[PDB]
């Protein structure tokens, strides 16, 4: 069962990998680009929404 | 029943086209050139959060 959670582990980390390669189009490549960086601040936002 | 689908298919296309009339008016024609784009752009970043 711990071997099967990794496996999950795995596969989710691949999709990832898998989401890296889609920046080479331009159509959805800055979308990604901005992403991360929303992502950023949406994780500070959360963390002091948390933290009330 | 078959027939029935194809139907409301039919209904629903024709339901568009009447869409495609409303773009005469001022009021609301630049509002659905807008959505198309949006619509574009919202589906690939559906595309993106339905992949993870
Ligand atoms: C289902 C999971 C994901 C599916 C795959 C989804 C992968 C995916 O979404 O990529 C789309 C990508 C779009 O290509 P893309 O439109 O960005 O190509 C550029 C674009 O056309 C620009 O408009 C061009 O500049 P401009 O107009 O002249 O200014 C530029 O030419 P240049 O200026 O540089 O000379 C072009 O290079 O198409 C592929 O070929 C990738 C091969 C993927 C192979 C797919 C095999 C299935
Ligand atoms: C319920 C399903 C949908 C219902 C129907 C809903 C259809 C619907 O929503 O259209 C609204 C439309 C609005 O007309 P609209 O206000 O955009 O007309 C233009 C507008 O008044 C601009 O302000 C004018 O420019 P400006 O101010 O001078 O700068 C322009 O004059 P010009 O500058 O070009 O000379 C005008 O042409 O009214 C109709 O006549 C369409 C006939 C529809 C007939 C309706 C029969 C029932």
């Amino acid at each position: 069962y711990s071997g099967r959670v990794i496996f999950c582990l795995d596969y989710i980390i691949f999709t990832l990998r898998l989401i890296h390669i889609f920046t080479v189009s331009r159509n959805l490549g800055p979308k990604i680009i901005m992403l991360q960086r929303m992502l950023i601040d949406v994780f500070f936002f959360l963390f002091l929404f948390a933290v009330w």
